[PDB]
């Protein structure tokens, strides 16, 4: 069996990585929980076992077969290359390595083939991108994809445990203490590292991550760039608006596409229904559509409100929902590791292709 | 001055209509509040004065100059034609008369001209449509509009006072009682008149109003058909997705447009800033963009996140936010009434064109 390390075991994704590992088929002989100096020394469960949390260091990866990283881009940049050098296969939840040509960017239902040529690091894509890829890939396979316009409705757990706690505090202050939403104090949202912070309670913040040079945010551009890499087609036009709403878990997305060929809606429905990891929830006669609260806890991606555009021949609208901590993060990572095992790809990489930052 | 009646004075919109009238320049000699039998007798304030709520009947409109309706489509269906008969000018905040060719469907900043030929009824458009029209008209004036794609983030107050209280209860039960959002009991949302009801707490419900036979909701279809009427151009392609989110007040909209001619972004920002009723809130270097919680209480429509599409040369994305009970309803209605007064259009209609029921 494998020695498996979870880096960032204490965070929101880390907690779900633990759960998905507990429920995994992976033969695990030994598990290790790694975090920062803040959590080192504390204890955390794996099933019934007590696991002591260790500080993540350059030397902490000896004897490790598989390491799942979810501790921010900084941690992966510093330590993932040292893990590869130790002989680990890293599944990385951060954006740091995603656009590196030596790094597969994988949703297993879409591009498992990319895993075969890995060089020690597999990047888990952006959470909002992942669920959109599951929904759209069965459509692309049959009718092609020319463009995507997406507006997201994103849960706060994607910004981490602190953002979850901030959201609950703000809501409790409003609903129990009578504080006005605009009088709330915020410390993290919309973006922890950015200069200014705004309340999320009873609000909708059209900012996820920091702004880039082109007035789109990094989140919006990640949706653009990662889609093109995952689907291996730079010609797919993608533009996004990414918005944080008062939901703790599960991202929802209003997705518009134009296919290359006319895609009859009933066949699109059937195509999505038949695609692994995708579930059709589309019965408007009984008000059946994907809902964030129903998707929580499920590894599946739910698709409904499917209908053609009122004017554009090749245009289709839909509503896509998935648990952002599961398919958006921890489940996608564990599924990658299971696929690596299936394909006999869990082994050291001889040639190091990644800078050691010390 | 005028005698002004508010029909549906006790509701969420009714309360804001009172507030907008209290803050209005309209010369009001006498104020009347109308509602159902359940409210008849009770008292509501107009500034410092005590006004007794009257039951709305087909004969209760004698002497009235202006009637603002926001009491449901069936209430306007039954009573507005009798108000017109009595010589009233009706400003209707329901969807009922909106597609009638004899009825102007008005956003004052956009199509005030349409008021001149009114036949006693002027329809206030759908809330989510209004703020989109305020944002987009200044762009259409200069570079035209080929298509609109819009995804909404709608506040629960649009569904009425009960939807607010249902949302608050649900959130309290999750946060205070540890009830999973899954297990919440709902009675109103997504749509009061529909068969099944779902929790909104920590959720996003892709249903507003009921479904039509083309799989779009009436809300999505209203944004389509009302846009075409307001902008007087049936050639504008409009497709919408309308979503309820856990916000009490103010609608947000992710709006994609394609113009007829390429519209330079700084000029688009300048045109929106210069347009009455629209405010530019767009300074990404300082994280400035419209926000629902900031828009509550204001008559203005706030526009930001303005940027060209990454690929379509004439494509532009933006973010539009307005208080759905103000510009979305009560303020648009009162502003209509003020515009009628300015244009000398508050007078009895000679020819009745609406069937008495
Ligand atoms: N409510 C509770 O009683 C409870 C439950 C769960 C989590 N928590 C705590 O709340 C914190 C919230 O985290 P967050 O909002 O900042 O984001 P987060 O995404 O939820 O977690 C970030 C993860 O990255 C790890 N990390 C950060 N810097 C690191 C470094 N230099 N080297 C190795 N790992 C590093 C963190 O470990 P560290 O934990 O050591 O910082 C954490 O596991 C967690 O870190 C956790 O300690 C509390
Ligand atoms: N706790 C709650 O669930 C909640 C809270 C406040 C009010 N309500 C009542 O529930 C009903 C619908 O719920 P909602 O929250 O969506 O209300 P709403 O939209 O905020 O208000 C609807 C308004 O229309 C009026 N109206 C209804 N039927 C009428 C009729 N046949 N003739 C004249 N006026 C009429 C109501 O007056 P009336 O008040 O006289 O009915 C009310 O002022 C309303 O009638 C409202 O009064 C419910
Ligand atoms: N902030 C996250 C998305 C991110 O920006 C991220 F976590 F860095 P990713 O690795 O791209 O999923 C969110 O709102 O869900
Ligand atoms: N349900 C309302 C919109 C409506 O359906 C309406 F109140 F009937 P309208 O008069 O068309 O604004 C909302 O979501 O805000
Ligand atoms: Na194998």
């Amino acid at each position: 069996g494998y020695t498996v390390a979870v880096v960032g075991a204490t965070g929101a994704v880390g907690a779900q990585m633990i759960k998905m590992l507990e429920e995994s088929t992976l033969p695990i002989d030994k598990i290790r929980y790694l975090a920062s100096a803040r959590s080192a020394g504390k204890s955390l469960k794996f099933k019934d076992q007590d696991i002591t949390i260790e500080e993540t260091t350059e030397t902490a990866f000896e004897g490790v077969d598989i390491a799942l990283f979810s501790a921010g881009s900084s941690t992966s940049a510093k330590y993932a290359p040292y893990a590869v050098k130790a002989g680990v296969v890293v599944v990385d939840n951060t954006s740091y390595f995603r656009q590196n040509p030596d790094v597969p960017l994988v949703v297993p239902e879409v591009n498992a083939h990319a895993l075969d040529a890995h060089n020690g690091i597999i990047a888990c894509p952006n959470c909002s991108t992942i669920q959109m890829m599951v929904a759209l890939e069965p459509v692309r396979q049959k009718w092609g994809l020319d463009r995507i316009i997406v507006s997201t409705y994103q849960a706060v757990s994607g910004a981490g445990m602190g953002a979850i706690l901030e959201t609950q505090r703000e809501l409790r202050e409003v609903l129990n203490d009578g504080v006005k939403p605009c009088d709330l104090h915020a410390e993290i949202l919309p973006s922890g590292g950015d200069k200014k912070h705004y309340p999320i309670a009873f609000n909708a913040l059209p900012q996820i991550d920091v702004f880039t040079d082109n007035d789109y945010t990094y989140e919006e551009m990640k949706m653009t760039k990662e889609t093109k890499k995952i689907m291996e087609d730079d010609s797919i036009a993608v533009s996004a608006t990414c918005v944080r709403i008062p939901v703790l878990s599960a991202h929802s997305e209003s997705v518009y596409i134009e296919t290359k060929e006319v895609a009859p809606i009933e066949e699109v429905k059937a195509a999505i229904a038949a695609f692994p990891g995708a579930v059709l929830e589309d019965d408007v006669a009984h008000q059946i559509y994907p809902q964030a609260i129903n998707a929580v806890g499920s590894r599946d991606t739910f698709v409904g409100r499917i209908r053609k555009d009122l004017d554009a021949e090749k245009g289709i609208h839909m509503w896509v929902v998935s648990d952002n901590l599961l398919k958006g993060a921890a489940w996608n990572s564990v599924q990658i590791a299971e696929t690596l095992h299936e394909r006999g790809l869990v082994r050291p990489t001889a040639e190091l292709k990644f800078e050691l930052k010390l």
